[PDB]
């Protein structure tokens, strides 16, 4: 079981202005894990007030249990988990709405406060007086919009680091299932995203912002553009037939269908190309990481953990020990091992 703390700058707040916080179980014979949660954004006043009528613990910590059990990646089991199990494990709660992006408080002008983004920058604050002024390897992971919060953070944790006087620790990122594309719908993202941007006064990475400038900054939110700007090491995990791309491009088979599905998986599979740390298989579904029977899925003979721990050794190609795992098969569940 992870213990929630409550962050003691009560000025870094959910969306309602409670504090926000993290979960934490530590090991004290080892040398940090920090996850980030997802679950969708909104974007506009009337938007988030629906979201805070049926959605509300990730608006608000007001409701937030005392404990929560870590599971998949966040298992201390090693028959869970073997990649890591031993680690010092912190899941942070999605409070913020903003795909862990946001800088702005409430105020007599906001309604909603959107701090994601400095949400992750006290965190690590905070656990540096905990045990992580002593780490050798942070690792900042995330599904589904904490994925895309994972490319839109890890460079500024890697930073951020660096400027208080701790250069020794090595930050790396983990993004899960938060690679997707602004591809032609089957019958949207980029303004929704647009949108959103202007409402939570979201930050994207330096280099990202820079090349495409004022106005455009809603393309450093999609993977295949912002990865390229990145300097800390980030392996990435997609299904080709992610279950919420599908969704956003209005897919729920003939011809014209058939084709668009395998054009969407080639598509994916043409991105990671050139990213040399992932794993994608070939399946309909949405997340891995935190389920607990993520160890079932196999790319070409080789587990995520598998994969991971082989990310692990090449930061020190290897005999038998690959990272860059990625189906070439065309339609889903044409990988035996995909869930069920
Ligand atoms: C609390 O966090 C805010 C936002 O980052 C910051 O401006 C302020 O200085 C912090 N206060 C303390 C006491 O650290
Ligand atoms: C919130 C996760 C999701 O389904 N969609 C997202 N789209 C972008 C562009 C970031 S997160
Ligand atoms: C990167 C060189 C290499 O093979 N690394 C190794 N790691 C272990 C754990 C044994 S050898």
């Amino acid at each position: 079981d992870l213990r929630l703390h409550l962050l003691l700058n009560t000025s870094v707040t959910c969306n309602d202005g409670s504090p926000a916080g993290y979960y934490l179980k530590e090991s004290r014979g080892s040398r940090w894990l920090l996850f980030l949660e997802g679950g969708w954004y909104c974007f506009n006043r009337e938007n988030c007030d629906s979201r805070y009528d049926t959605m509300r613990r990730l608006m608000s910590s007001r409701d937030w249990p005392r404990t929560r059990t870590g599971t998949g990646i966040l298992s201390s089991q090693p028959e869970e988990n073997p990649y890591w199990w031993n680690a010092n494990m912190v899941f942070i709660p999605y409070c913020s709405s903003d795909v862990w992006s946001g800088a702005s408080s409430k105020s007599e002008k906001n309604e909603y406060a959107f701090m994601g983004a400095l949400i992750i920058q006290e965190v690590v604050r905070e656990l540096l007086g905990r045990g992580l002024s002593g780490a050798k390897v942070l690792l900042l992971a995330g599904s589904s919009a904490g994925g895309t919060g994972v490319l839109l953070n890890v460079d500024r944790v890697a930073e951020q680091l660096e400027k208080l006087g701790y250069p020794a620790i090595q930050v790396r990122g983990l993004a899960d299932s938060g690679w997707f594309l602004d591809n032609k719908q089957y019958r949207a993202p980029t303004e929704a995203i647009r949108r959103g941007i202007r409402y939570w006064n979201g930050v994207v990475p330096e280099r990202c912002r820079r090349q495409f400038q004022e106005g455009e900054e809603w393309n450093c939110f999609f993977g295949y553009k912002v990865y390229p700007t990145l300097r800390s090491p980030v392996f990435v995990v997609q299904w080709l037939f992610d279950e919420a791309q599908l969704t956003v491009d209005n897919v729920h088979v003939q011809e014209g269908l058939r084709l668009y599905i395998q054009n969407l998986g080639r598509e994916l599979r043409h991105t990671l190309k050139d990213v040399p740390a992932s794993f994608a298989p070939a399946c309909l579904s949405h997340e891995i990481i935190i389920r607990s029977h993520w160890t079932d899925v196999q790319v070409k003979g080789t587990s995520l953990p598998r994969a991971l721990h082989c990310w692990d050794r090449s930061l020190h190609p290897l005999k038998g020990c690959p990272v860059h795992l990625v189906d070439s098969c065309p339609w889903p569940h044409c990988n035996p091992s995909c869930p069920t």
